């Protein structure tokens, strides 16, 4: 007997924009993010090119004196945070704080810190290793932060399920409010991996798209062509909050959040298998969560990362759980657009799939010139498609086979 | 209608043993498990020992070509996992598969891979990055490697809570299966922050212990002469199941697990608040949760770690929550003898905490020569103490204000 969860906010951080309306303006436009990468140099690197957040001004946010303490990852997840609560115009009171609480995770975290840190040590020793080091780089930080900030003193936790992270948080902190350890949760995820052990990471794995010459035609799910994923850097915040208390205060309420499904795959540390078992189960696990039939389904946003066997695998997943449902919903991936933002792909990828049921617009796939090999779904090539849409999916699928999916459905 | 929830097999890798009864058997005698640290050389740090795993043996697990990939903290997450669940005697199958998940969780991860990565970075170039840098280095990998190792396909997640990890992984594990997500999860936490970068950046904060010339006294919770905490390395485990399920296959009980508890302190990024007002919270929660009388409690696990300000907190919450009953109770610091495990802490103090219901026995605080100002209850200092224990408390509190509190009580 669960209550149930609305969304009354939502903020962001993405390669197309410095908050939700820019960015969703740049997904409707079919616009890419991509560009090659001015804030390091990686001219002898295979990929230099990714989705950079650009013009990102932290003291919008935080005092220099803050943000100097804090990775941009932390940086970014409270930019995505503090535009959420905002926008959901919620008021912390004495009497409400202890219901409030935080979910923001990441999948990789502090790079860029530890990198800075690693520069340090290795050239003077670790008498010159910042006495912020620790707080500043570890991923619960955006939620510790965030609560210090705002004085919430509900569930304060942080999730890192890798490119999974930011489905897993919003649909952990649903529960928390559906089952009473919460009214109100912000939930989302952050990354920022553009850095030297980033690319050359994923790099030396073979994951990257190498289309330097063409960095906006990278990334093309399910295109003939692809090449592996393009990385990108931002946040994505949701404000979940039960019905009765959005209604309470006049809220105004963005969609509802009827379902949740996870799923491990079990099956290898980075490879989806070619069937896409785990992530159908994950589906159909969210379908049930809901109460809904799969016929149900108008939207899905895909995980969509163009890799070329996990592009293959969802086709597999989505042809399983729907049927011949599955010719009659529209799937996309704004991917071919912003990019994989890894642990925040998922709060961003949330954030596009409401405002889908909000303007019933399903977002294109860019760049699906030649679809592959039984690649034969609606995938909304090249424009965005205007169409019924009063249930979305959102998939997330990541390293060690941990699946995420989120249903959101019109709200009256 | 909530689900019960019991253990039913554990595992472990500590400073005091490679298993849990070789561990338990050095808290029960007051040994301590910490050391001058040998792995590197600390000439240039201000704290040279700590608590090391002794004598690891990873191909008692994976093969050493499997291992390689994997930093310390992977490997010694899935050693306790793999120890609970053979301890478990849960046979995996077709018909249980999708019901048994992973929630193991790491406060800083893969800190040595990382750091190692970025010295062949810096000191030879991107291309001697390992292809398995990512997977071998991130948190959500002890949850992915666990499930494709034994074939587990339910909610398949991790935690990032700091110093609160372990605790909060048991306690939103026992959640899935309380309200029927999984009917077994394995749960718990690893750490290995023993590099430049972790003790360089404890140290740089001056939050451990200096007592080079005696490393076996340095923790020493609650004592007048304590100065910070001792950085320890290794993993703790818990197989959970709902209640009829064990009863069904004959499992072994060790005890069940009646209470959980979350609060935010939204006070400081590091410290927590003089009066533990957030510890206090939490454990209030999860005595409720429980449907206890405080009075209730015969022995809590404290976090107890050698902090001035955090062992006073903790007395202060333990006398604010429990009133006179605060002289009735058992209260002790393995960290005493393990010293601080961070995200890996809760993880084996759930253990301990199991144990001394099994044994009705309070673990000691070692080193405890002079208690402190208002340092007055029962602290269990120097030697273990038989006693009549029904429910056992264990508490955790971290970086970003974050709080966690279990509640186990007997099972007849
Ligand atoms: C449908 C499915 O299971 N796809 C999947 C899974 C895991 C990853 Cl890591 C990726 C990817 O990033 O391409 C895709
Ligand atoms: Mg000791």
């Amino acid at each position: 007997s669960r209550r149930r969860v609305v969304i009354t906010g939502m903020g962001m951080l993405s390669p197309l924009g410095l908050d939700v309306p820019s960015s969703w303006e740049g997904i409707l436009a079919g616009r890419s993010g991509i560009a090659p990468i001015e804030h390091m140099d990686l001219s002898a690197y295979s990929t230099r090119f990714g989705g950079s957040v650009k013009g990102f001004n932290v003291e919008e946010y935080l005092s220099a004196k803050e943000a100097r303490k804090l990775d941009l990852f932390i940086q970014y997840g409270l930019a995505a945070s503090f535009q959420a609560v905002r926008d959901s115009g919620l008021e912390v009171t004495d009497a409400n704080r202890e219901r409030i609480g935080v979910s923001m995770g990441s999948g990789i975290g502090g790079l860029t810190n530890i990198e800075n840190n690693c520069r340090s040590l290795f050239e003077q020793g670790p008498r010159r290793i910042s006495p912020f080091f620790v707080p500043g780089s570890i991923i619960n930080m955006v939620s510790g932060f965030l609560s210090i900030h705002l004085g919430l003193q509900g569930p304060n936790y942080a999730l890192t399920t890798a490119q999974t992270t930011g489905t897993h948080s919003i649909g952990m902190a649903a529960r928390n409010i559906a089952y009473g350890e919460a009214d109100v949760m912000v939930a989302g995820g952050s990354e920022m991996a553009a850095c030297g052990l980033g690319l050359g990471g994923f790099g030396a794995a073979r994951a990257l798209s190498t289309r330097n010459d063409e960095p906006t035609r990278a990334s093309r799910p399910w295109d003939r062509d692809r090449d592996g994923f393009v990385l990108s850097d931002g946040s994505g915040a949701l404000v979940l909050e039960e019905l009765e208390h959005a209604r309470a205060r006049g809220a105004r309420i963005y969609a509802e959040l009827v379902g949740f499904g996870m799923s491990g795959d079990a099956f290898h540390m980075t490879a989806p298998p070619e069937d896409g078992a785990g992530a159908a189960r994950c589906m159909k696990n969210a379908l049930r969560d809901a109460g809904l039939d799969p016929r149900q389904v108008d939207y899905i946003n895909a995980h969509g990362t163009s890799t070329p066997a996990g592009d293959i695998a969802e086709i597999a997943a989505v042809k399983s759980v729907f049927g011949e449902h599955a010719h009659a919903l529209s799937m996309s991936s704004t991917k071919s657009m912003t990019g994989h933002l890894l642990g925040a792909a998922g709060a961003v990828e949330a954030i596009f799939s409401v405002l889908a049921l909000r303007d019933q617009v399903a977002p294109p796939t860019i760049n699906l010139d030649n679809p592959d090999e039984g690649c034969d779904l609606d995938l909304v090539a090249h424009e965005a498609k205007p169409r019924k849409i009063d249930v979305a999916l959102s998939n997330s699928f990541g390293f060690g086979g941990t699946n995420g999916t989120l249903v959101f459905r019109r709200f009256a």
